[PDB]
DNA sequence: GCCAGCGCTGGC
DNA sequence: GCCAGCGCTGGC
């Protein structure tokens, strides 16, 4: 495992990071929320939100927010 | 007034 | 029934 993980997301531009935070309690205990951080430390929690920053910069049509990878 | 941590729900 | 996407709020 229930470890919080955060490091560089290679599917996104230089300096963007991906974080998994497993929930500790409640009905959804064990569910892993996924966040992304910009180079300036802004926190993102959904693909539509992310797409307003990077949608121009790059192609996010096949980016799987949940896994952090482009679908092959 | 913020925001981490959780629940709700529309769309599938 | 699942889960992407996001509303809500206790504790600070």
């Amino acid at each position: 495992s229930m470890e919080r993980k955060r490091w560089e997301c290679p599917a996104l531009p230089q300096g963007w990071e991906r974080e998994e935070v497993p929930r500790r309690s409640g009905l959804s205990a064990g569910h892993r929320d996924v966040f992304y951080y910009s180079p300036s430390g802004k926190k993102f929690r959904s693909k539509p939100q992310l797409a307003r920053y990077l949608g121009g910069s790059m192609d996010l049509s096949t980016f799987d927010f949940r896994t952090g990878k482009m679908l092959m």
